[PDB]
């Protein structure tokens, strides 16, 4: 119905998604520095002090441990229970959110330049320092191998147990996450203007350009085709050959990740205040006015309904014929994806220092 269940009023500013427990706690990070719990019904579980804001999501562990960096550079283990169960610290702050590998070690990219390994148990299992300061998640492949782009322009392969494989030069600051085809493939946009798609053995598959920086990682749809956004404000379609499939223009900057519906609909946000929905082969379905740039995936439901969030405030509910279904309106902006529930909730961060429950 696209109404509020309930909301929650943190400190300060939220901005990043929340992440949805076991056991249905809404764990989300605020700039007021804190990590908090929040149980189903709006009441607080627990909240979690940290010394600066945290402006990435928290990952959960499978032993329930919630994983979250915070600007005062140190990584946080928490216990389901709101207690500390370890701590780590980095040099500088940590932008992006942890990853755990498949023996429970947690990676985790600091803005110091290096990508740390860490241990379930706290210690550090090892460190490999990068030129400059890694922006973005790294991404494991299936035998361990830990991809991480950093601001130096590089993308490295680093080895389970902390050697070099290899990395791969590209012209300009990799500023979001690499992608991984089914064949193993490694696929990750520069700010030089290409996306590059790098074989698992470190040599260059090939390379397409663009013209400006992506910033947004690639999607891949079940085909097999490659989408990627484009500061030039294009979307492209690429074949797993290098080749164009197609273009979309959109008015400004692409900035987030596009996401493919079950029916093949590609969705994209746009700086330019609009949501585009684009067919399988390259043309306009429909065209989506918000009021300002959306700057974070859209978010598809069980329903097929299409829930983005936009800098004007409000979180839009869209129906897959491109009519608005309803809009609710936050206090300030909404910077993150919304999250959707076990029940259909959908959960939002905002600006406005509230984290929205609101119901389909």
């Amino acid at each position: 119905d696209g109404t509020e269940k309930w909301r929650f009023k943190t400190g300060k500013a939220i901005e990043a998604s929340p992440v949805i427990g076991e056991d249905g706690t809404i764990y989300v990070g605020s700039n007021d520095g804190h990590l908090y719990a929040i149980n189903p019904d709006g009441t607080e579980k627990w909240r979690f002090k940290t010394g600066k804001a945290i402006e990435a999501s928290p990952v959960i562990g499978e032993d329930g441990t919630i994983y979250v960096g915070s600007n005062d550079g140190h990584l946080y283990a928490i216990n389901p229970d709101g207690t500390e169960k370890w701590r780590f610290k980095t040099g500088k702050a940590i932008e992006a959110s942890p990853v755990i590998g498949e023996d429970g070690t947690i990676y985790v990219g600091s803005n110091d330049g290096h990508l740390y390994a860490i241990n379930p148990d706290g210690t550090e299992k090892w460190r490999f320092k990068t030129g400059k300061a890694i922006e973005a998640s790294p991404v494991i492949g299936e035998d361990g191998t830990i991809y991480v782009g950093s601001n130096d322009g590089h993308l490295y392969a680093i080895n389970p147990d902390g050697t070099e494989k290899w990395r791969f030069k590209t012209g300009k600051a990799i500023e979001a996450s690499p992608v991984i085809g089914e064949d193993g493939t490694i696929y990750v946009g520069s700010n030089d203007g290409h996306l590059y798609a790098i074989n698992p053995d470190g040599t260059e598959k090939w390379r397409f350009k663009t013209g400006k920086a992506i910033e947004a990682s690639p999607v891949i749809g079940e085909d097999g085709t490659i989408y990627v956004g484009s500061n030039d404000g294009h979307l492209y379609a690429i074949n797993p050959d290098g080749t164009e499939k197609w273009r979309f223009k959109t008015g400004k900057a692409i900035e987030a990740s596009p996401v493919i519906g079950e029916d093949g609909t590609i969705y994209v946000g746009s700086n330019d205040g609009h949501l585009y929905a684009i067919n399988p082969d390259g043309t306009e379905k429909w065209r989506f006015k918000t009021g300002k740039a959306i700057e974070a995936s859209p978010v598809i439901g069980e329903d097929g309904t299409i829930y983005v969030g936009s800098n004007d405030g409000h979180l839009y509910a869209i129906n897959p014929d491109g009519t608005e279904k309803w809009r609710f309106k936050t206090g300030k902006a909404i910077e993150a994806s919304p999250v959707i529930g076990e029940d259909g909730t959908i959960y939002v961060g905002s600006n406005d220092g509230h984290l929205y429950a609101i119901n389909p």
